């Protein structure tokens, strides 16, 4: 009976409490405090969910099926919580009713059959030729984020960064997003960013008289030091005269520049590593005419060797023509008073970074989240194909088109899809509250104006408050993204009316 | 009242005189970017408290 | 010692500045819980947040270029 039952209910409610000022535009944000006393002001779904303590197994099994995804994004988190939990909510009225809950799940899971249909007999085709439509989409993403400087200029740059890696593969395009580097130089201007044709390795040229820019380069990506190492290294040493000292300590100086010299025996031109190059060694490249880099990340040294063609060398010894990397051009560029290696004309024509310069120290991350996460919704739908009119128009439709199918399905069944429907309108009813709109009135001016196809792309506008063409003012998101969430977020509401009893250990 | 004028922009209040004067013409000018750092310093923190909806702790 | 978020949140914005030598650090405090003040008298008349924020930022604005269009031009030679 009424035992268990209220618990699950109760547990998965309060979740729908903790997030519901905070969805779409104008979301009110929540503090969090840790342990130590540490502030953090934000509005992500996830960590608000992961970072919590749930006493309830109701709750998180609810969030473990909403929260979650298996693909490459990370966008209907927020929207799959409490989509679900108006579900349940909604659910409540039916059990106060005296209907029992296998009435309930044929009803809903016979309204969600329908509910999905809906968005594949309207979504819309985009591919990779609608580069002014990718633009938008993108916007749509960038516009709710923290930083509003020069959105615009990034919204461009995520286009272009994944329609260059764009792939035709078994007949449709396809995106491996990892052909995408990163990296940030705070402050300048968010206006100066952009795209570079090539990978970048943050660190300099180890002597500024090499060349400035060197031809044709046969690049050496070493892993092994060029640089001696300690007979002290955990200990001190056994010798006692200074005769048998020098003698360790000059043969081992003569196999940096025998190192150096196996790797010039490869025709190399220049040379990258991730430790040291000898002061004597430097002096060895110096007069020999080519370019080292001393202690470059290894972690783009890997995303070097697979963009020019050459290969991580971790014996000096084994370095061969084919292992060498290969790019048109290699030269060191400067950014303020920072002077990084840029290697544009590799042979990986996908291979491409991305430069953010501008804002403040802990915002410039948040530019680079904004900016991973834009790059996903763009590519998701390039993956796909199909984008549908964000801001409540699909919604209202399966609302709308759900009660019309009521009548038909039967006795009680009808009354579960009527319930269906209206926690859809609910969703968008939560977002017009969070405007500081009426929900009903709103909810009816636009619910009435939809019957006909003519307004298949009317939603509300979150700042004009009334109904328009939100496909027409760019706010467009991805078609399947919006359609797992749902069957995702009633597969946990249907699964908290499933429990009968709870039984701890 | 006398500020009405665009003439006596340059208004403000004398500390020790105790009635409105023009302070450039008094000697009592001041960096023009103080009280403009001053200004988005102060607004931002104000519209950031607004923004919080509510506390959550460890 | 201040141990509700909001107040060190607040005193971190007002305190610190990114310039050499650092003043209006008082009035920096006082009128932005001024500004804050102000705000809860139209909170208490039921008006939501979301429009105080875009109001005062309409504001912001007007308020920042009327110290521009106005400022004098000193230079190493007005001694
Ligand atoms: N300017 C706008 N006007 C109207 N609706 C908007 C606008 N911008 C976005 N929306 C709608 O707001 C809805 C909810 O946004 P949000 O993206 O925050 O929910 P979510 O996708 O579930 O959260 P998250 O993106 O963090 O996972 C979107 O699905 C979108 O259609
Ligand atoms: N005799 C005076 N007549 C008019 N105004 C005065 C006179 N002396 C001081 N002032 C005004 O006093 C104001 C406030 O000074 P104060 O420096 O204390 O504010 P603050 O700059 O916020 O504090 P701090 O400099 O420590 O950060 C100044 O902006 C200045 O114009
Ligand atoms: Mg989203
Ligand atoms: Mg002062």
């Amino acid at each position: 009976g009424k035992e268990a039952v209220r618990a699950n209910i109760a547990a998965v409610k309060a979740v729908e409490e903790a997030l519901k000022s905070t969805y779409g535009p104008r979301g009110m944000d929540k503090m969090l405090v840790d342990s130590l006393g540490d502030i953090t002001i934000t509005n992500d779904g996830a960590t608000i969910l992961d970072k919590m303590d749930l006493q309830h197994p109701a709750a998180k099994l609810l969030v473990q099926i909403a929260k979650g995804q298996d693909e490459e994004t990370a966008d209907g988190t927020k929207t799959a919580v409490i989509f679900s939990g108006e579900l349940v909510k909604k659910a409540e009225d039916l059990l106060y009713k005296d209907v029992h809950p296998t009435i309930i799940i044929s009803g809903y899971k016979k309204a969600e059959e329908v509910a999905l249909q809906t968005i594949q007999e309207l979504a819309q085709t985009v591919s990779i030729n609608d580069t002014d439509l990718l633009r938008k989409i993108a916007m749509t993403s960038l516009s709710s984020k923290a930083v509003a400087g020069a959105r615009e200029y990034i919204a461009d740059i995520v286009v272009k960064a994944v329609t260059q890696v764009a792939e035709l593969r078994g007949d449709k395009w396809y995106v491996d997003l990892d052909n995408i580097q990163i990296v940030k130089k705070a402050g300048g201007s968010i206006n100066d960013t952009q795209l570079v044709y090539g990978i970048v390795v943050d660190k300099e040229v180890v002597h500024p008289g090499m060349p400035k820019r060197l031809e044709n380069a046969k690049i050496a990506l070493i892993d092994a030091s060029l640089e001696v190492e300690k007979p002290e290294l955990d200990a001190e040493i056994r010798i006692n005269d200074p005769t048998q000292m020098q003698k360790f300590l000059d043969e081992e100086e003569n196999l940096i520049k025998e190192k150096v010299d196996k790797i010039l025996a490869t025709g190399a031109n220049v040379i990258i590593c991730q430790k040291g190059i000898d002061e004597v060694a430097q002096s060895y490249l110096a007069k020999k005419g080519v370019l080292a880099v001393r202690r470059a990340k290894k972690s783009d040294l890997e995303k070097l060797a697979r963009a020019t063609g050459g290969r991580v060398v971790s014996n000096i010894d084994e370095i061969s023509e084919q292992d060498l990397g290969y790019a048109s051009l290699i030269e060191e560029r400067k950014v303020g008073e920072d002077k990084m290696v840029f290697v544009e004309g590799a042979k990986n024509p996908k291979s491409i970074s991305i430069l953010i310069r501008g804002g403040l120290e802990r915002l410039v991350d948040e530019t680079e989240r904004a900016l991973r996460d834009a790059l996903g919704t763009v590519a998701d739908v390039i993956k796909d194909g199909r984008a549908i009119a964000g801001g409540g128009a699909v919604e209202i439709e399966i609302a709308k088109k759900l009660r019309k199918y009521a009548p038909q399905v039967g006795g009680k069944e009808q009354l579960a899809v009527e319930a269906y429907a209206n926690a859809l309108e609910s969703l968008v009813s939560i977002l017009i509250e969070n405007a500081g709109f009426d929900p009903i009135d709103l909810l009816m001016k636009l619910r009435s104006t939809h019957e006909n196809e003519n307004n298949k792309w009317y939603g509300i506008d979150l700042y004009a408050g009334q109904p328009v063409d939100m496909w027409q003012k760019g706010v467009i998101e991805p078609a399947l993204v919006k359609m797992n969430a749902i069957k995702a977020a009633t597969e946990a509401a249907t699964l908290v009316l499933r429990i009968d009893d709870v039984v701890s250990a």
